[PDB]
C-alpha cells in the first residue's frame, strides 16, 4: 500500500553520463557503446545562441576540441557529427557500463524518469510526464543540458528525451536521441510560444484507480455519465477528450478494482464541478495526471 | 528553474541489493562489504508472525538455510547473527560493488530516497520524510521488506532505513540499519498506535523559500509575525513548533532571497488561516513538508 511519483531506478543510465566541453562551455553527453550524445549548443558561446550558425560553428570545431571525461577518464575524440539538435562524438573506447537500450519517440502524456545531471555528475531522478504541449516542468539549472529521460523495462533502458532548454516561462523542452524537439521549439535563445496545455485525462483517471485500490474512496459516487458528456467537461475544464482507446488501456485497472471506467468518469466529472471540498486523493490535493496507467498497473504490482 | 521531489541516484544502493531466502519467505539484503543485513523476519512463516519468539526462530536455522543471490550470482553465507530487529549474514566474498558508506540515524523530519525492490530487483526510487511520528508514507507491498532508505554526499552513501513493517493504517515501519526500529513499533502483525502526527514546520518554510526562488510568489505579504504568535497558529494547524535553531537552519535561504524567517513564517500563517484559495506554490495544492532547508539549498544550487 501506498503510491508514490516514482522513478526507475537510475543506475543504468548513471553508467552511461560523461561531461562533454567545447571552448568555455560544458554540459552533459551519453556515452553508449562508441558513441557520445549531446545537445549540439555545447559549441555555442552564451553570445552565440541569440542566432546560432551551427553547421559554421561546427566546421570551426575538430574532434580535439570537443573534451569528453568520463568521471576521470579521458575519452579519445575520433569523430563528430551533427544529428538535427544532437552532436555524435565518436569515442575510440566502447562504454563498458552500456546497458541494453533503445532510442525512443514518446508521445505526448507519457511519462519518463529523468536523472539531472552537472558537469557529467548526477545530482537527482524525478519522474515527469511529457504535457500534451511537448514541454515538461522538470528541474534543471544551467549546465543540466545533455541530462536524460528514460524508461526501463527489466534490463532494457528506453532513451526518450535530451535536455536541451528552458523557455522564458520556467518550463523545459528537449529532444529525442536522434536530436528533433519535442514541440515547435528551435535551440536559440528566443522568446517562444508553447502551444495551450492541458490535463492528462487518461492519466487522471489512472491516478483515480490507485486511490480506489489503496484506500481513498470517498469520491466515488452512485453516478455514471457518457463519453460524451464527460467530454463537454473535459473540454470546460480543459482535460483532454477521453476516447475508447483511452477506455481500452484503463481496461485492466477497471477489471481489478470492478468500477467501470464511465462510473470513474462520473467520479472525475463531479471533482472537476466540485473540486475536492478541502481534502485529498493519496497526498494531493489536486488531480494528479503524471501516472501513466502502465505506471499505476506496475507500481500497484511491484514489477522490477 | 522548476523544483521537484527529487530522489537521490540510486546506483550505488541498487550494486548492493541481494535477494535472501529462508524457507519459503523471500525479501531483499543489503549486501556491503562481507555482509548481507536484512530483516529479520525473513525467518518467520506468514504465521508466525501473529507473535514471534525470534531468538527460538533463528536457533532452528543454520547459514546454510539463509538463501542469497546476488542478481544470478549465489553467496556462501559462513556466519549469521541477530541485531536488535536485523540479521546480519557473513558470506565468503565482499561485495565489489560495495561504495564508501555509513550507517545512520536520522531524525524525524529529514528526507531521504527509498530504492524499493522485490525478490532483490530495484522497481523503483522515490524521496520520503521521516514523519515527526518516525512512521514512513512510502509505497510497499509485501516482498519489499529490506528495501533501505539512504542520502548520499559525494561518493558516500549514509543508509538510515530499512523497511520492515506497514500498519493496519497503510504507513510504513522500519528500522536504522543496526535493527532498531524507528517510533514505537515491533516486528509483530498487531495493530499498533503510531503517535500523533504533525506537519514539518521546517520544511515547509524552506519549501516557500524554493517557491520564491522559482517563481511563486503570489503568497507573500505585507506581514510580519514572532515565534510565540506565529507557535500559536503552529498549534491550532497541528505544525511543530518553531525554534530559533529551525530559524538558523533556514539562514542561506533566507539570506539568498532577503526575506526573513519571520516574515516567512507570516506567509505561512497566512496560508495556514485561509487556505491557498484554489492556487497552488510549485505545483502543489497543499503545503509541502518533504523538502528540508539542505534539500532545498542542494536543488537550487546544482548540488552532485
Ligand atoms: C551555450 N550554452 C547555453 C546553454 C543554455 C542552457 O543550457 N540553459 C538552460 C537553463 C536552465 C535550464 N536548462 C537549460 C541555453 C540552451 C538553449 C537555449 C538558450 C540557452
Ligand atoms: C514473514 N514475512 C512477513 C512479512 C510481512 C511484510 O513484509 N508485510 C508488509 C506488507 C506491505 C508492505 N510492507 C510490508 C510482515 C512484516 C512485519 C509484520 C507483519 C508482516
Amino acid at each position: 500500500s501506498g503510491f508514490r511519483k516514482m522513478a526507475f531506478p537510475s543506475g543504468k543510465v548513471e553508467g552511461c553520463m560523461v561531461q562533454v566541453t567545447c571552448g568555455t562551455t560544458t554540459l552533459n553527453g551519453l556515452w553508449l557503446d562508441d558513441v557520445v550524445y549531446c545537445p549540439r549548443h555545447v559549441i555555442c558561446t552564451s553570445e552565440d545562441m541569440l542566432n546560432p550558425n551551427y553547421e559554421d560553428l561546427l566546421i570551426r570545431k575538430s574532434n580535439h576540441n570537443f573534451l569528453v571525461q568520463a568521471g576521470n577518464v579521458q575519452l579519445r575524440v575520433i569523430g563528430h557529427s551533427m544529428q538535427n539538435c544532437v552532436l555524435k562524438l565518436k569515442v575510440d573506447t566502447a562504454n563498458p557500463k552500456t546497458p541494453k537500450y533503445k532510442f525512443v519517440r514518446i508521445q505526448p502524456g507519457q511519462t519518463f524518469s529523468v536523472l539531472a545531471c552537472y558537469n557529467g555528475s548526477p545530482s537527482g531522478v524525478y519522474q515527469c510526464a511529457m504535457r500534451p504541449n511537448f514541454t515538461i516542468k522538470g528541474s534543471f539549472l544551467n549546465g543540466s543540458c545533455g541530462s536524460v529521460g528514460f524508461n526501463i523495462d527489466y534490463d532494457c533502458v528506453s532513451f526518450c528525451y535530451m535536455h536541451h532548454m528552458e523557455l522564458p516561462t520556467g518550463v523545459h523542452a528537449g529532444t529525442d536521441l536522434e536530436g528533433n524537439f519535442y514541440g515547435p521549439f528551435v535551440d536559440r535563445q528566443t522568446a517562444q510560444a508553447a502551444g495551450t496545455d492541458t490535463t492528462i485525462t487518461v492519466n487522471v483517471l489512472a491516478w483515480l484507480y490507485a486511490a480506489v485500490i489503496n484506500g481513498d474512496r470517498w469520491f466515488l459516487n452512485r453516478f455514471t455519465t457518457t463519453l460524451n458528456d464527460f467530454n463537454l467537461v473535459a473540454m470546460k475544464y480543459n482535460y483532454e477528450p477521453l476516447t475508447q482507446d483511452h477506455v481500452d488501456i484503463l481496461g485492466p485497472l477497471s477489471a481489478q478494482t470492478g468500477i467501470a471506467v464511465l462510473d470513474m468518469c462520473a467520479s472525475l466529472k463531479e471533482l472537476l464541478q466540485n473540486g475536492m471540498n478541502g481534502r485529498t486523493i493519496l497526498g494531493s490535493a489536486l488531480l494528479e495526471d503524471e501516472f501513466t496507467p502502465f505506471d499505476v498497473v506496475r507500481q500497484c504490482s511491484g514489477v522490477t
